């Protein structure tokens, strides 16, 4: 179809900053942006529909460069146990939900006044598995504990089901590639992409999309299921599956083919991020490097012989240097998700390698630990956005579900930065970024970031993904946007 | 860009004949078809290109719905040995022929007064494989059959270097998955889209796509290199490969996993095709079938279960038989390809199975010798165009490099039938077809039998794939078009 969006305030780019009041748009691509009265005309001419806008404001669509389609889908639909405050509630709440396996997470014994058990679980008559809080325990009871089919470790208590460490890790993975079927990844990328659409989120790069989440993606992309643009980076399991045939990089119609997904360390909270001196809250470590520079280099060189891009997760600044240093050797500009911590002589080499940064806002919000971890010291090195926006190409992402998902709530994140919330505003205070700089991050910024090269702006030859507002989004208060 | 061609006579459809005066492109799309002035107008507007054509006129290009784009690049490049009239002018042929390895076809003991031998090709310093004329027979040097390392059997003459029956079959394999690589794939298949591009073939169905020619179709789509629409037909072994990923259908910028490719028979040629009673010059056999229902359906019901077209090789009216079964149990309306013996009984059928069908007219013209294959008795089965267009979507190919890529000379041959070429026209006169129903089945009855929903019209919404002509092609003796 040819329409026009006429009679409205149609942001098309946000650095610079250019606004029109009529849009072309031609099977899902803009043609015009100008004046409302020839884009009328146009469509007049042509024949086909001519949306009035009615005053409303028109802008591109928020673009998250970095979240788990599947993992927000599943999260969607498990059951919530933080804030039971007994064996008796949880039990209760875990009997209201529905599905085959009843999956939950956000329990805490200090809030239950004791741990959950295997036998208590059994009181379910379906396989259970809850997370605690934070996510690195789970309790499971016997049905579940039968399809797991773990290994007996010290990590894993098989009377009170009690599931941690490396036996997490293998429950997790077993979880993902054996007991969910391709038919329950269907079903939770369909409810997360329609969750995300509703917030105006219309495209997405999907990290760590394993074997059987391609194979949703797949089967959605054939049927015309697919509602938002994906670009899959996918685990090196994949990778190499994908090398067999010889699929490199492959844009359809909503999936797009576009990279692998490599890590260098952990995370702050568990101090598993690799930093170069000790943690500030615990001198007796300094983090846990997750692979090595030969492996991440090998995988990387079998990325791009398929024309691949890279994206290598790098949270403390050691695994920064490691991940700086992959991109160097393999003379390939790529990307590096979280940059959690850089340092002054870091951003120069950033500059140099020309390399993608996505980064994740609400994360200020949610780490309130992170002075601790990292010292006064060291502050300045945190979530540095607005220094590392000077130096590359910067997206935002939400790292979805992880943090919420609503944008504006990253969006506040990056323009006010805890300001009443955490301790790091009055620390970081300089690194606030306008509305304007963060909405370029969300959407062309994040586009740029995923290589999306026809997606981020409502300029001609775009793809026409756009969101209507009510109101000017520069001029409304971020947590305050309707429907 | 968006361009407007303006000025000339442009035909959007052959049936029904529907012509205007402009177009106007948008990426690649036809938006408007109309009014000169009007399309003009429109890119006035919007800014853009406006081409004057001068009142020259434009057709939808054609679509070639069946050919072997890696074996016409080999082709191209192959020695042409036919004619040649003794071992000394064969061997000089040779000596010209550019590459690692020597590929020549055509040649005939009957013009050369002997067979060439392995011994005598010794005198070419590299790997030489040569053809006889009708490709059953080969023969090789020392170099090549090292490479070849060919199972002994009495089909392997290693003295005198002769490859026959299953022998060359195991040749066949040997060169097309282990002699050549993906980088020779790479340069055959630029070869051929730039000479089918040079025809006005602008979309083609690949047939029976094996690994390494996946391999390099990704690459070249990737790389932007693709010039043509490339609909992938794989190989039974391929389709498990894209099994093993979840790959099914998959619509790119150019190249498309469209299906798999199967075969019920052989030729006539051969007395392979099979018959429902034996061969009218060769009592004794009834033909040749390649693989059983069975099978067939399971291969089937894997491509279905992906979203994948099938096709199937059905020359014999045994054979169509045996295709139709498949079709009717699967409860897939799938494409055949060839349908040379179609009995009247076998139309209703097609009918009802609402099956698509890829043929190729210019086998008319090589195909001298089928009225001795099937008697009088069967004629009116042969090549029966006219009543095939009545029963289904009717797709015209060349199945090059078998019969020349030139899409003039096939038109030739459905409207024209080999008059004064071939005895089958003084039997057969009645299925002639008009040259309107023949570009229709070349361009938009081909695009359909390929299922490319966008592709064979010049109407909005359509792929703007079009070429541009001195005169009305309609109109034009097919042997006489230019440039």
């Amino acid at each position: 179809s040819l329409k026009a969006l006429i009679n409205g305030t149609i942001y098309t780019s946000f650095n610079p900053l250019k606004k029109v009041s009529g849009l072309v748009i031609s099977h899902g691509k803009v043609i015009y942006a100008g004046d409302s009265e020839v884009a009328k005309k146009i469509v007049e001419l042509s024949g086909g529909e001519i949306v009035d806008l009615k005053g409303k404001y028109v802008m591109p669509a928020f673009f998250d460069s970095h979240l788990h389609l599947d993992e927000l889908g599943m999260s969607l639909e498990m059951v919530d146990l933080r804030g039971a405050k007994s064996i008796e509630e949880l039990i209760q709440r875990l009997k209201r939900g529905k599905g085959r396996i009843i999956f939950g997470f956000g329990w805490d014994q200090d809030e239950l006044g004791e741990w959950p058990t295997r036998k208590e679980l059994n009181a379910i008559d379906k396989p259970v598995f809850i997370y605690r809080k934070c996510f690195h325990v789970a309790v499971a009871n016997d049905k579940m504990l039968e399809l797991l089919n773990l290994t007996p470790s010290k990590d894993f208590d098989e009377d009170t089901g009690i599931i941690k460490e490396k036996s997490l890790e293998e429950a997790r993975k077993v979880i993902n590639e054996r007991v969910l079927t391709v038919e329950d990844y269907v079903y939770y990328i369909k409810r997360a992409q329609e969750h995300l659409l509703d917030l105006g989120v219309k495209s997405v790069s999907f990290m760590s999309v394993n074997e059987k989440a391609l194979r949703a993606l797949f089967y959605l992309e054939r049927e015309g299921k697919l509602s938002i643009n994906v670009f899959a980076y996918v685990t090196p399991e994949v990778l190499d599956k994908l090398e067999s045939i010889g699929l490199g990089r492959f844009q359809g119609n909503r999936l797009t083919i576009a990279g692998v997904k490599l890590f260098t360390d952990g995370s702050l909270g568990a101090r598993t991020a690799l930093l170069s001196k000790p943690y500030s809250d615990d001198p007796s470590t300094s983090g846990q490097l997750v692979m090595e520079r030969e492996e991440l280099i090998r995988i990387t060189e079998k990325a791009r012989s398929l024309g691949l891009d890279v994206a290598i997760h790098a949270i403390g600044d050691k695994a920064l240097d490691v991940a700086l240093d992959v991109f160097e050797t393999t003379g390939f500009p790529g990307r590096i998700e979280h940059a959690s911590l850089v340092r002054d002589d870091q951003l120069e080499r950033v500059k140099n390698l020309k390399v993608r940064l996505s980064v994740q806002p609400h994360f200020i919000i949610s780490d309130w630990w992170i002075v601790e971890r990292v010292g006064e010291e060291r502050v300045k090195w945190v979530y540095r956005f607005k220094d590392l926006m000077k130096v590359a190409e910067l997206g935002f992402s939400t790292d979805s579900p992880i943090e919420p998902a609503d944008p504006w709530l990253t969006v506040d994140a990056a323009v006010n930065r805890g300001k009443g919330k955490v301790k790091l505003y009055e620390l970081t205070k300089d690194q606030a970024l306008d509305i304007k700089d963060a909405l370029h991050s969300y959407t062309y910024g994040s586009a740029r970031v995923s290589l999306a090269s026809d997606i981020g702006k409502l300029e001609p030859g775009f793809k026409a993904e756009y969101i209507i507002l009510d109101r000017d989004p520069l001029v409304v208060k971020e947590g305050h946007h309707h429907h």
